[PDB]
DNA sequence: CGACGGATCC
DNA sequence: GCTGATGCGC
DNA sequence: GGATCCGTCGGGCGCATCAGC
């Protein structure tokens, strides 16, 4: 039940000074993270991108603060067509991008706010919140096709240029990023289906655990607590945010780190730093 | 989705 | 048009 | 009696719908 995360290492192994800090952070409705100080804990972070999941907020509804963030002022949302208080992303940079698509191509998929794809010279980052399987493992048959689908779009990414995919990947792939593993074997996070999905991915196209490289055998290490009971207190959580890495960038990863202490959702931040 | 408790092995 | 009471996804 | 494994339940968040003024 004990996580400190490590210090922050702002080098490569190859002596390269880190150069890019991004951060991703699923704040459970941006108006409700914004009012608890989520922002000034960004302050503090100085992330060159940060990648917001679930802002459940529109463009129209946006606080005025994103307008305040003066080291992030290149700003894409992303919101679902229908639903209101629903999923909803975000990507807020130093550097204006080269290209800022929405979605994943497969219509069906690119309706929920889900993903933003945000092109620089040296690679391609895709901020993300993957759809859950349900209570009672409803959506579970959507999640599959979604992750097909996933696993092919950024494929066909990582053919041109190197990737990273960050966000709520909705998935803790193996026992170590959950605390109660066998009580949540048939739950949605730890189902077989998904977990087989996540490593299709990895493998697909390819993608490397930004966390599990540099800590392969580090337990306790979680994003995800629920707001049921006190888990966040008693370590009871859930890896489901991650940074996966194209192959040719873990010569460029410095670190991967957990922000436990930052609250103002369910989720804690996540933070990486590469010499790019 | 963790707390909980039953329903089974030793 | 406000403002509490209740779904909904989680 | 407990170790373990597995099913069952019910209830912290944010938002936002719409009842009942
Ligand atoms: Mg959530």
């Amino acid at each position: 039940a004990l996580y400190e995360d490590p210090p922050d290492q702002k080098t490569s192994p190859s002596g390269k000074p880190a150069t890019l800090k991004i951060c991703s952070w699923n704040v459970d409705g941006l108006r409700a993270w914004i009012k608890k100080k989520g922002l000034d804990w960004v302050k503090e972070e100085a992330p060159d991108i940060l990648c917001l999941q679930e802002t459940k907020c529109s463009e129209n509804k946006l606080p005025a603060e994103l307008q305040e963030l003066p080291g992030l002022s290149h700003q894409y949302w992303s919101a679902p067509s229908d639903k209101e208080g629903y999923s909803g992303v975000g990507l807020l940079s130093r550097q204006a991008p080269l290209k800022v698509s929405y979605g994943i191509g497969d219509e069906e998929h690119d309706q929920e706010g889900r993903v933003i794809v945000a092109e620089f010279d040296s690679f391609v980052l895709v901020t993300a919140y993957v759809p859950q399987a349900g209570r009672g493992l409803v959506r579970l048959e959507y999640r599959q096709r979604w992750d097909e689908a996933f696993r092919k779009f950024l494929k066909g990414l990582a053919s041109r240029k190197p990737l990273v995919l960050c966000g709520d990947l909705n998935v803790a792939h193996e026992e170590i990023d959950l605390r109660n593993p066998k009580g949540n074997k048939k739950n949605a996070g730890f189902t077989p289906q998904e977990r087989q999905g996540f490593g299709e991915l990895l493998q697909a196209v390819p993608l490397a655990d930004s966390f599990r490289h540099l800590y392969p055998n580090t337990p306790y290490a979680y994003t995800f607590w629920t707001y049921m009971m006190n888990a966040r207190s008693k370590n009871v959580g859930w890896r489901l945010d991650y940074f996966l890495l194209s192959h040719s960038l873990l010569p460029a990863l410095c670190d991967s780190k957990i922000r436990s202490k930052a609250l103002g959702s369910d989720h804690c931040p996540i933070t990486l730093y590469l010499a790019l």
